[PDB]
C-alpha cells in the first residue's frame, strides 16, 4: 500500500516446512562459513563494499550442489515508479531457510523485465544472511579495516557532468565509468 | 490502528508449537551464554552500546548451525509514515523460541523495501533476548563499566552542520561521518 | 474501554494447560527461590528500588534453561495516548505459569513499535512474582534495610531544569543525566 | 451494573473441577497453617494490620511449590472511575480451591494497567483464606494483642497538609511519608 | 425483584450432586460437633452473640481440611442500594452441603468489591448451620447464660454523636470505637 | 499492470515439485561448473560480453541430456509495445530448478510471434545461472580480465548514420554490420 505500485510434493509458494526444522550437516556448515577471499569483495564509489552475487551462487552450489537448493517467489512483484521488488524463499535440501524481500532500480518502462532478475540476485543475497554466507561484510571490524589497506579515496572527475568526486575504488582497479 | 500506517508441516505463521517446551542440550546452552566479546561491542554517537545484529547471527549459527533456526513473519507489515515494523518469530530446531516486533526507520520512499531488512535483523536481536544471547548489553553495571575503559567522549565538529556535539566514540576507532 | 486506546500442539493464545497443575522438581525450585545478589538491584531516582528485566530473564534461563520456558501474547496490543499495554503469559516447561499485563510508556508516536518491547519485559517481570522470583523487592523489610546501608539521597541539580532535587542513587554509582 | 465501569485440558477460565473435592496430604496442611511470624505483620497508619502479599506468595510457593498453584481470571476486569475490580480463581495442584473478587484503587488514567496488578494480588489475598493462611489476621483477639506490644499510635505531623494526626505505626519502624 | 437491585468433572455452579447423599466418617463428625470455646465468642454492642468468621474457616479446615472444601456460588450479586447479596453453596469432600444467601451492607460505591467478601463470608457462616458448626450461638438458653457471666452493658459516651448508649460488651474486652 | 501489455504426472505449470530437493550426483555437477572456451564468449558493440544462448543449450544437453531438461511456461505472454516478456521454469531430471522471466524486444508487429522465442532463449540463460552455468560472465575480475587481452574499442563508422562510434569488439571478429 505504501509502496505506491501495482502488481506485475510441497507448495512452496506459501509453506514453511524445514523452517529452523534440523542443521545441516558437518561439511555444508564448514563450506557455508568459509572466510570470504579478499579479493573477491568489491566496493562501490559511495564507499560501500559488497560481494557480487554471482560469487553468493558459487558458494550455495559449492556448498548445497546444483539442484540442492532453489529460489521460490513468496508474494507478487510490485511495480513502484522507480524500483520492482518482491519476496523469495531460499530452500536448500528440501527445507526452507529464510524469506527476504528484494529490490530493484530501473530507470525505463522497458527495463522492468530485467529489473526483476536484479530484485531476484538481491533476495537471493539476503537470504544467504541466515546462513552465515558471506558474514564479514556486514562486520564493522572487517569494513573499516578492508577499506585501509585494499581500498582507496581518489578525486577523479565526472566524465559527464564534469565535476570531481571523492570515489572509493579497489588499489587493483581502476577509474571507470561515469567517470574519467 | 495508533501506528498511521497501511500493510505493505507446521503453519509457522501462526503456530505456537514448540514454545517454552523443552530446553536445548547442554553445549547449545553454553554457546549461547558464552561472554561477549569486548571488541564485538559498538557504541553510537549518543552513547548507546550494542552489538551489530551480523554478531547475533553468527551466535545463532554457532549455537543452532546453519538451518537449525530462522525467521517466520509474525503479522503483516505495518508501513508508518517514518518507519517500518512487523513481527517475527524466531524458531530454533522446530521449537518456537520469541515472537519479537522489530522497527526501522526509513526516510525516502525508495527506502521503504530496503527498511524491511533492517525491521528484520531488529527482531532477530529482540528474540535473541529470551536466549539469553548478548545479555550483557541490558546489565547496567556492564554498560556502566564499559563506558570508562571502552569509550571516550569527545568533542567533535560536524561535517555539515558545522557545530561542535560532544559525542562517544570507543578507543579505538575514529571521528566519522556524519562528523568530521 | 476505559483505556482510551485502540488496538496496534497447544493453542497458547488462548490455553490455560498446565496452569497450576504440578510443582517443579527441585533443582528448579532451588534455582527459582535463589536470594538476589544486593550489587544487582537498582534504585530509581525518586527512591524506589527495582531488578532490572535482563536479570529477571537471566534467572529464567538459569532455572528453566534456554527454550524451556517463553512469553505467549494472551491480548491485543492497547495503544493508550501515552502508553503501550498487553497481556502475556509464562509458559515453563510446556506449562501454564502466570497471565501478567505489561506497560511502557511512550512519549513519540516513532516510539510505539519500541515501546512494545518494554511492555513484554514488564509482563515478564510480573510473571515472575508467581515463581517467587526476586520476592525480597516486594518485601518491605527488605526495601527499607537496603535503602540505608547500600543507597544515599543526595540534593543535586537537574541538567536541564537548573532546579535542585533530592535524588535516591546507589552508594556505588554517580550522578547523572537528566541530572548533573 | 451497580458498579459504574466498563469492562477494560481443563478450561480454568469457567472450571469449577475440584473445588472442595479431597484435602491435600499432611506436609501441605502443616506449611498453610503454620502460625504467622510477627516481624512480617504490618500495620496502616488508620490502625489496621495486614500481611504484604508477598508473604502470601512466599506461603504458597512453600506449600504448593513454584508451577504448584496459579491465579486464573474468572471475570472480566471491569473498570471503574476511581478502581479496577476482577474476579480471580486459585488453582492449587490441579485443584480449584477459590474464586475471589479483588480491587484496587487508582487515581491517574496511565495507572489503569498498573492497577490491574494490584487487584490480582488482592484477589490472591482473599483466595488464601479458604486456605487458612494468615487466619490470625482476622481474629479479634490477635489484632487486640498485636497491637498492645507491637504497635504504637503517635500523633505525628503529615508533611503536605501541615496538620497533625494520630497514625498507628510499629515499634521497629519510623515516621514516614506523606507525613514527617 | 423485591430487592432493588440490578447484577453486579461437575457443574457446582447448578449441580445438586451428594447434597444429603451418605454422612461424613467419624472423626469429621466428632470435629464438626465440637464445643465452642467461650473466648472465641464476641459480642456486638446492641447485645447479640457471635463468632468471627474466620473462626469457622478454622473449624472446616481443621474436619475436611485445606482443599477438602470449598464455597462456589450459586447466582449472581445483587446490588441493592445499601446491601450486596448472593447466594453460595458449601461442597465438603466432592458433596453439596447447604445453599445459602449472604449479605453485607455497604456505605460507599467503591466499598461494593469490598463488600462482595463480606457476602462470602456471611453466606459461608449460614452455610455452616447445616453442620452444626456453632450451633450454640443459636441456644437460647446457651446466649442467656453467656451473657451473665462473659459479658457487661456499660453505659458509655459516643464518640461522635457525645451521647451516651448502654451498649454490651465482653468482660475482658474494653470501651471502643465509635464510642470512646 | 505497471507493464503495459496485454495477453498474447505433474501440472508443470504450477507445480514446485523437486525445487531445492535433492543434488544433481557427481558427473552432473562437473559438467554444470566447466569453466568456458575463452574462444565462444562474445561482446556487443557497447562493451558487454555474453554467451550465446546456443552455448547454454549445448552444456544443458551435455550435462543432463537430450530429454533430461526442458523449459516450462509459468505465466502468460504479455506483450508490451516493444518487447514481448514471459515466464519460463526449468525442469531438469523431473525437478523444478529455477523460474525466471525473460524479455525479448520486437521492433515490427509482424515480428511478435519471432520475439516470443528470444525471450524463451533470454529466459533459459537466466534460468541456468541457478546451476552456475557461465557464471564467468557474472564475475567483475573476469569481466575486466577477458576486455584487455581478448577484445578491441576501436573507432569505427556507421553505415546508416555516417557518424564515428568507438565500439567493442573481439580481436578475431573484425568491423560489421550497421557500421561499415
Amino acid at each position: 500500500s505504501k509502496l505506491g505500485g501495482t502488481p506485475l510434493d510441497i507448495d512452496w509458494y506459501t509453506s514453511w516446512y524445514g523452517l529452523g526444522m534440523k542443521p545441516f550437516e558437518a561439511k555444508v556448515q564448514k563450506d557455508l562459513i568459509e572466510p570470504l577471499d579478499p579479493k573477491d569483495i568489491e566496493i562501490k564509489p559511495d564507499g560501500l563494499i559488497y560481494l557480487p552475487e554471482i560469487k553468493y551462487r558459487r558458494i550455495l552450489n559449492k556448498a548445497f550442489g546444483a539442484g540442492g537448493w532453489g529460489l521460490v517467489p513468496r508474494s507478487q512483484t510490485i511495480v513502484t515508479s522507480k524500483l520492482v521488488t518482491r519476496e523469495y524463499g531460499l530452500i536448500c535440501h528440501g527445507q526452507l531457510i529464510s524469506v527476504a524481500r528484494g529490490e530493484q532500480d530501473y530507470f525505463n518502462e522497458a527495463g522492468i523485465p530485467t529489473a526483476t532478475e536484479g530484485c531476484k540476485s538481491n533476495a537471493l543475497m539476503r537470504c544467504c544472511k541466515d546462513l552465515g554466507v558471506g558474514s564479514e561484510l556486514w562486520d564493522p571490524v572487517f569494513i573499516k579495516k578492508f577499506k585501509v589497506d585494499h581500498c582507496t579515496e581518489k578525486f577523479v572527475e565526472h566524465v559527464t557532468t564534469k565535476r570531481k568526486k571523492k570515489i572509493w575504488l579497489r588499489k587493483d582497479r581502476q577509474v571507470e565509468y561515469p567517470y574519467k
